[PDB]
């Protein structure tokens, strides 16, 4: 499979904060194309992201990132004068680094991992209104050499929803058996959830992939996750289990009974699927 | 101590789903011998389990397993036509594999670990009624060479109970000091808990046992656990601390005050115990 | 930086359990000097702590420790006759050990890690009243060679508070950029929280510091934590991000909106701070 190259490229992005139908709010790559979740931002350790944020909501809003290197001017908080007025723009800057030894001989871990960005100013100074209405999105930082997937699926447990949907309206994620599928799982709001996937499992380490014979991490198919936890992993879809309608859901019983579930549909190469 | 041999044996089991007193429901190895939790199923990586499930309840019920390899026909869900009608039988098939390198050079983790099985169809399509009334049990998959215990104790945090009991009616687990005791800890229902044992600790890795001088995992005596989390570990009972009445309990304060506690009784070789 | 020496020293401590203003209760090193949290107790693997506990409250109270080696006589519970009457004293004894191979060839993990002590008898037999009013404190056990910090900050999520404060009255932690800052994070009471720090991150292993090129643990800046979880980590303050008002807070939205937040103030060497 394809592996990430060395990082160290300065990359420019624009995000638009747009109103969506029914009082929702989303980040978008073009005006009028906001989605919930926001677009996935992917980079490799050592890259820099210059992200111009265009605020087309009616309230001051912001952009806050987990995991990455940013100074207080990109903190995304009113407290650090880091918000965006309606109709105005602002550039937020995310740096990353790769792991390495400090002068004093101790190791600095790298930025690589599964992270996320969200609003930190709509509703409350902690972004509670903005997050509730959909202002959140995934971030993937690769380490040089990390294995790369064919499909990326984002699951955000936001209160009692997946990606602001419940019911049967939760996203279905389609893949062909044998494809390298990468899940990114972020939680938001006021509740704790357990993420679970039928028919698949992963390693509870940085990448979700076994690192080698001396990797000692738990292999799991269920993970407790609270507001602003983020993790991710990669699976071979259908490995050892075949195609089919493979449920993903929150395993808290009343939550899944209230629609915190969807389908990971693994299909044969011709599109067929048992069911 | 005794270590697990190489796996790769096809093993046949029967489980009976029986009504228990007071509206409860349990899995059993013989009719009339259902227990809460259900019998512990233990196997070694590479084994296959053929489990004929006999449904002696008055409602369609099922058998769903975490961690192991199963196709959609053993998914245990109505959605995948994998339930058992009253008075009927069905065989569910669990495979396992050991870790190994794929053709594309990346590592497939093995099935080894602490897992569980439960109903996925009584009450709701997520098995909420079945789980509430006791349809759940432990699964242990060994890696070749794993150290084996002398005693196995199962603790299921099910809502505000341990193994569907509270009060002083929670299980007491007896061992002799120096015995290798293995705990299997599963959570179910609608709440998050913290498992804790007085006088003992363990490594937060696959086996709960330190793997070697380069094992880096946290050593802990408390663990947050949500619905369908499962983990396990092994301790030398009384190691560094001696015999006694050693509390295990949920460390959420209102929970332990409402009876989410029991006793790990470590005794001298002659049966004595301080207290 | 300075590294912990070999342990194996017997050390004597006295703690006073005192009433504090407004119905609170705290551990103190001198009468009249109780604090919430209680004083931080630090030791190195192999050390023994003899802690005389002086009970100056009006109710029987105790001292219970996580992680360390103690027999039932220092269990801290009424059940094991391990409480302290008003106006009376008692010595509790904590042992520790370093990792090592048992006669049967399997590894015993060491005591090193981030732990805590609290009352186990005020209010309920699980110390619910004592913990609520502030009877809790940090414990750090070093492994020989562990890197040592310049500043130690303790954050206890106790119900909907930090260190029994909310509002703007939560502790501010000051450091100079480049200082080795160590956080100790303990949770208590009835709720689950997610700890998060703006501008900083850490490794989810024993020490919170990357152990080396084969360290595989997740790098994170958010952690789910439930009652009596304890973890800790070390950061270079301002590393990659500079001085400033760096929020720490619970990331559960309603919690941070209800004041579960404070400031990690990183300043330049002359005391300046952006903001
Ligand atoms: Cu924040
Ligand atoms: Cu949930
Ligand atoms: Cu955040
Ligand atoms: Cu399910
Ligand atoms: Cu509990
Ligand atoms: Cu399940
Ligand atoms: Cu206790
Ligand atoms: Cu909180
Ligand atoms: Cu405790």
């Amino acid at each position: 499979p394809a592996a990430a190259d060395k990082g160290g490229d300065v990359r420019n992005l624009t995000l638009y904060m747009e109103k969506l139908p029914n009082g929702e709010m989303g980040y978008g790559l073009r005006p009028g194309e906001a989605t919930i979740p926001g677009p996935l931002i992917e980079l490799t350790e050592g890259d820099t992201m210059n992200i111009e944020v265009v605020n087309n909501l009616d309230v001051a809003a912001s952009l806050h990132v987990h995991g990455l290197d940013y100074d207080v001017a990109s903190d995304g908080t009113k407290m650090n004068d880091s918000v965006v007025q309606p109709g105005e723009r602002r550039t937020y800057v995310w740096r990353t680094h790769a792991p390495g030894k400090r002068h004093d001989g101790t190791w600095e871990a790298g930025s690589a991992g599964y992270w996320h960005y969200h609003d930190h100013n709509v509703g409350t100074e902690h972004g509670t209104g903005g997050i509730k209405k959909g202002l959140y999105g995934p971030v993937v930082v690769r380490r040089k050499g990390d294995v790369l997937p064919d499909k990326q699926f984002t699951v955000v447990f936001n209160d009692m929803t997946i990606n602001n949907r419940t019911a049967p309206n939760t996203p279905m994620f389609k893949a062909v058996r044998g494809e390298r599928v990468e899940f990114i799982v972020i939680t938001h709001g006021d509740f704790f959830h357990t993420f679970h996937v039928h028919g698949h499992r992963w390693v509870d380490n940085r990448t979700g992939i076994l690192e080698g014979p001396q990797d000692v991490s738990r292999v799991i198919d269920t993970k407790t996750t609270g507001p602003a936890d983020s993790f991710g992993f990669q699976v071979i879809a259908g490995e050892r289990v075949g195609a089919g309608h493979w449920m993903y859901h929150c395993h808290v019983q009343s939550h899944s009974d209230m629609g915190m579930s969807g389908v990971f549909m693994v299909t044969e190469a011709d599109g067929s699927v048992p069911g």
